[PDB]
Order: C-alpha cells, then structure tokens, then sequence
C-alpha cells in the first residue's frame, strides 16, 4: 500500500516532492484540474504585478544556488513560471482529481475522490492552500475605472494592489479603519538598498527578547514621538495591540503590508517607467497617498448608507462607486474523520509548527504557515524537510509524536501567552519558524561553535533562509556554499546589521525608538521622503496611463475631495511642521563607526572594549532555551 499521499501540488509540495524523490520514498499526488489562483489569473491574462517578497525569499534553495545574482522583488509572471516549471518536471506523478474525505484510522488513511475512486496511503500530506473571496475579486477588477471613489473596510496586500490600480485613474480612495501596519519593502543603509528581510538578523533573539524587541518593533509599535514617522502624523493607522501577550516579538500572529517607496521605487523603475510598469512593478506607496491626500484615512464608524451609496464625513455626503471589504482566508481542507468517525476542527494553535494535528495520524499540513515578511518559500522549503524527515525516519517521528501535546503547549506558552487564538495565529517571523524548524530537524547552528567573527556575523547577522541552513548535514543542496558566498559579499557579511544590535545594547525601548529615528532616512514610513517625489508621481501616473491604455481627466479638482482630505491630515497639518532639520544624524554615525570597526577586526579570532565584551557574550547566549524543543 503507498506511503506518501500528497493532496495539492502548486508551489508548496515542490520540496517535499523533490526529497521524497531522491530518498526513493513511494509517493503520489492527487490535484484538482481546477488549479490555482495564479492559473485564474494567468488564464485571465492578470499576472500584472510583482512579489511583496524577495527572490531570496520567495524561491526554494535548489533555484536559488542556480539562479542567484542580486537581490530583487521578482514579478507575479516569474513565480508562477516557476510554479509551472515544476509542475512539468512532476506531473506524471500528479493524478487530476479532487479529494473529498479522508478517513483517517490507525495505520492508514482512506481518500476518496470526486471521481469515485478511493486511495489508501500510510502517510498524508495536505498543501491545498487558502480560499479569499478576494482572488475572485481581483479576477474581475476593471481596471480602467476613473474618477470615482473607492471606500475599503479592511487593509491588506490584496487590498493595497488594487489601490495602487486605481490611483493612476484620478479615483479617490477612502478607508474606514482601526488601523494597519506598513512598511517598506526596501530601505536605505547609508545610502545603499537592502530588502527588509535582509536586517532582521532573528537569532539576536538569543541574546534577549527584550533587546531583539528593541531592534525591530519602534517601527510597529507607536514608540517615538519623532513627529516625521506615519504614526504620529496619522494615528488613525494605530492598531489596539492589546492581545499581545508573548515576550517573543514580533509577535506571532502580528501581520504587516510591505510596499514600494517612492523613493526606492524611483531609484529602480524611473528610466524604463512604462515597461518596468508593464512587467509588473507598480507603485503602491501607502504613506505617499496619505501624504498627497489621494487616500484618507476616517474613524471605522464613519456612516455608510449603502442605499444612496453615500458616505457621510466632514459635513459631505461623498457619494461612492464601489465598497470593497475582503472575506477571511480559509484553508482548503477536505473533510478529515478522526478514525474514519468523528469531523477534525482545524486550529493552528493545535498543531505543532502549524504542521503536525494532534488529533490526526500520519497527517501533515504544508503551506498554512504564513511569514510576517518574505515569502512563502522560507516556510514550505523547511516544512518540507520537517515532513520529510517525520515520513521516512521512525525514530525522529517517535521522538517529536511520543510528547506532542506538551511541545505544543510549551510552544504556545512562548509565542502566544495566554492569549485567545486568534484568526491570525498562523502568521510568524520567518527567522523564527526556520530557525526554530533547523533546531527540531537538527540542521541548526551552535553559538558556541563560532571562532571568529566572522563566524558570529553569519550565525546572528545572515539572514535565516531556508539554504541558509542547508549546507551542511541531512539536507545538503549542492551548491549552497557559493550562493552564501555571493550573499556576503553582496551585502557586506551582514556587517551593517550586526552593528545595529551593537549600538543600542544600553538603550531603553524608548532611548531605541528614538535613535531609530534619527537618521536621515530611517527605514520605515519616514514622511520627509515623500513631498520631493510630487513631481515623478504625475510622471509615474501619465506612463501608468499609457500602458493601461486609457484616457483620464485630471482637470476637475475635486473640491468636495480637498475639503475632506484636509479634515483628515488635521494631525499632520500640526505634527509636520515639528520636523527638525538636524546637525548629526545620530543612527547614520553610529552604523558607519560600527561598520568600520567590524570590517577591520573580521578575520579576527575571538580573543571599544565594551564591544569587545559584548561580542565575546554572543558565544553563550543567556536566553538560548526553546523548551518546546526538548523531549523532557
Ligand atoms: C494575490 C496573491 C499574491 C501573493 N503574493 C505572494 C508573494 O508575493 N510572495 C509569497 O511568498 N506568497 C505570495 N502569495 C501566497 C501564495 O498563496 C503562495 O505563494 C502559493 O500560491 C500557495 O501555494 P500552495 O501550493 O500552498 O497553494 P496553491 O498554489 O493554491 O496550490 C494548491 C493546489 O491544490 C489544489 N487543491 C486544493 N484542494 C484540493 C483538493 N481537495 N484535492 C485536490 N487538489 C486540491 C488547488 O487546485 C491548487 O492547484 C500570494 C497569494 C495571492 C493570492
Ligand atoms: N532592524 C532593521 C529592520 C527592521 C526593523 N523592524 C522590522 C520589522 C520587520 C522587518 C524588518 C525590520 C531596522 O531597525 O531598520
């Protein structure tokens, strides 16, 4: 009878089959001939946009050490090429159906399908991905629609696209809200551009929580008071953070909307506009909207009559063309019989690693992880080696199932406290959930085993990428070493990273937030980069038009809409004549003196002299201890 059923093939299994594969594991794929959301799109010719996530992030490891140069957001046309690609290299092994039950019982589960026939497999793995109402709505969005006005409920990456589709068309965009958080996609280091998952340097956290909390949430949480940064000229994006309740942050569960800045964005795109417009790359700068007043932001009870299609805010009664609220992603799982009798309830919190149902046997999840940033693939490439290694080694499967139920409260414990589950449990830190996938696999690093520091520049400052753990051990992908080597030297070892921590070892979360705010560019939502860019945002906006084929009238200023914009940036209007003009930029000083530092002293074997302390600590972290890692 077989071994492996996989239920789903699109861009999660792709690892898991690539292992099962090479160890010769007995397998079969069963997926609709329905297909995905990026098969709807492709088939409605709609793959016009870009990743939120970089390439070194959001393709697996065997592409990577093969097509590696730079880092970059690649296109929506290239992932999924990607996905297809694979497809082809694995169909013969891929049956077209659609699975309707499993049965799970003792030593099997029974699969039924829509056809009528019926499977037995040892093993089942389901990566059948989420349903969003807001897919369909996305394959049916105009986009030549001009000179209306769009009211949103909710923020989000899907929501923000079709934000960026229709500001091009003199549309004006409305957002009833209690907040959301943004962030770029890319930022400066003194001068030069680093994707935002290149400077989270996640193993910090072993260090302290509370350190590794001041290296990253100044920009979520509303720390400073410097009056250039989004949440203090609009506190209307504030969210109520009060369910988090985990010493561990970013919390799990905490999820953000990565985007293009104009300034990064212009940087990249301004001498090939049209075409770099056409392949995908469109600008969806949030705070730049709010700056220039083509989106608002109003209090989530402002009045909707849905009748007369009217909203009612600063004494005017706006008429709008179309409301647009998103749905709840779903999982998409079939109907799971705990023995083949009682219906199985999904919740991630009660599974481990969002993998592994305690109520279930030999049943696996892959791809319901969600990463607070990059992509999907960091998740689903250590998944895979996770389930790999659970379906052909009995004693790694014996010794993760024999205490599951107390690694998956000691796990919740760390990550979630004593809050409620939340719709949004599944999403967590990328360099987290690798890092905390390598140590249960094995495939981790050790502090202790770095000797010079070099050796500490990789273990804390380089990035926790799903190959960054895969050149040595069970999961070795050939090739890895020189792909690390490119990454390096392409981003200075990670130097500039690492010196971040450094500089604030002392500090409060406070004395934190606001020296993350006094560079000249601090990395996210930084107000004083927006106003300068006025003039290429009406050169962005003619060429966007050209490509769309359309024709827009931009004469009429809406003065109903001027009225209402200035009611909104009333807290702008005060806060932003408060911005300073500085004689020392205080985080741009300390990065470059700490750099400097760094690179003289690389080679050296571990052997200011309170850096010096300080990096001889980072051998034996204090606050190392996972305990949902151990078998007691
Ligand atoms: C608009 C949009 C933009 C995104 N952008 C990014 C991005 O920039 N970066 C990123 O990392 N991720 C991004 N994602 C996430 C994206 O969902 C994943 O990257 C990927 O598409 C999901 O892979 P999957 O294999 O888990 O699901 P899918 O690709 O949806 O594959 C699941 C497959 O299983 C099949 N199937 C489902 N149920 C059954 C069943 N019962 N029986 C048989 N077959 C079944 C489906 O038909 C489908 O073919 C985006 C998602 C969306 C919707
Ligand atoms: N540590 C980097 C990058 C960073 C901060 N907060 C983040 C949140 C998410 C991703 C990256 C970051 C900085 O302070 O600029």
């Amino acid at each position: 009878m077989l071994e492996v059923c996989i239920i789903g093939f699109g861009f999660s299994a792709i690892p898991l089959v690539r292992e099962l594969a090479r160890t010769q594991t007995e397998f079969q794929i069963i997926s609709a001939e329905s297909g995905s959301v990026w098969d709807r799109l492709s088939e409605s010719g709609r793959l016009d946009f870009s990743l939120v996530s970089s390439f070194q992030t959001s393709f697996y490891s065997f592409d990577l050490v093969r097509d590696y140069e730079k880092d970059y957001y690649p296109t929506a046309k290239q992932f999924y090429e990607m996905h297809e690609r694979w497809r082809s290299v694995y169909e013969e092994k891929i049956i077209r159906d659609f699975v309707t039950k499993i049965e799970n019982f003792k030593d099997y589960s029974l699969i039924s399908t829509r056809s009528g026939k019926t499977y037995e497999a040892k093993h089942v793995v389901l990566a059948t991905g989420f349903d969003r109402l807001m897919n369909t709505f996305l394959s049916n969005f105009d986009n030549h629609v001009s000179n209306k006005t769009f009211v949103f409920d909710t923020m989000g990456d899907s929501a923000n696209l079709l934000i960026a589709k229709l500001i091009p068309n003199n549309n004006k965009i409305i957002l009833r809200t209690n907040g959301f958080t943004a962030l770029d996609q890319e930022v400066q280091v003194l001068g030069k551009p680093f994707t935002l998952d290149q400077l989270e340097s996640p193993n910090f956290r072993y260090v302290s929580s509370e350190l590794y909390d001041r290296l990253m949430m100044s920009p979520v949480y509303p720390r400073t008071v410097n009056p250039a940064v989004s949440y203090n000229q609009f506190p209307l994006i504030r969210r109520d953070f009060s369910w988090v309740d985990s010493k561990s942050s970013p919390p799990n569960g905490l999820i953000a909307i990565k985007y293009w800045p104009i300034d990064q964005y212009y940087y990249h795109f301004n001498d090939d506009l049209e075409n770099y417009i056409s392949k995908g790359y469109l600008l969806n700068d949030i705070a730049m909207w709010l700056h220039t007043g083509k989106v608002i932001l109003v209090p989530s009870d402002t009045p909707i009559n849905f009748d007369k299609k009217t909203i009612t805010y600063a004494g005017i009664e706006r008429s709008f063309h179309q409301y647009v609220k998103g749905d709840a992603e779903q999982p998409r799982l079939p109907t799971i019989l705990i023995n083949g009798e009682t219906p199985f309830e999904y919740l991630y919190r009660d599974t481990f690693m969002g993998v592994i149902p305690q109520r279930l046997n030999n049943i696996y999840f892959l791809g319901y992880t969600r990463p607070f940033t990059g992509g999907l693939a960091n998740i689903t490439e250590m998944q895979s080696l996770f389930i790999h290694k659970l379906i052909t080694q009995p004693q790694f499967h014996q010794k993760i199932h024999q205490n599951l139920s107390k690694r998956i409260t000691a796990y919740n414990q760390h990550y979630y406290g004593a809050a409620k589950p939340r719709k949004h449990d599944h999403t967590v830190p990328f360099g987290f959930y690798t890092e905390d996938i390598a140590r249960l696999i094995g495939i981790h690093y050790q502090p202790n085993e770095c000797r010079s520091v070099r050796d500490l520049l990789f273990y804390y400052a380089f990035p926790n990428n799903a190959f960054k753990y895969r050149l040595k051990g069970e999961y070795a992908v050939d090739g890895v070493d020189e792909l690390i080597q490119k990454v390096n030297d392409k981003h200075d070892h990670y130097a500039q990273v690492f010196v971040q921590a450094l500089s604030i070892r002392n500090m409060n979360s406070d004395e934190a937030a606001e020296w993350d705010h006094s560079a000249r560019r601090f990395s996210f939502n930084d107000m004083r980069h927006k106003e300068g860019y006025r003039a290429f945002l009406d050169t962005y906006l003619k060429a966007y038009r050209q490509v769309e084929n359309i024709s827009v009238d931009d004469t009429v200023v809406d003065e109903e809409w001027n009225f209402m914009v200035k009611e909104a940036c009333q807290v702008r209007d005060k806060v932003a004549p408060n911005i300073e003009e500085k004689t020392h930029y205080s985080k741009d000083e300390d990065v470059n003196k700490g750099i400097r530092l760094i690179l003289s002293i690389l080679d050296s074997d571990i052997s200011e002299a309170q850096s010096i302390e300080f990096i001889r600590r980072l051998l034996q972290p204090k606050n190392y201890e996972l305990l949902f890692i151990r078998e007691s």
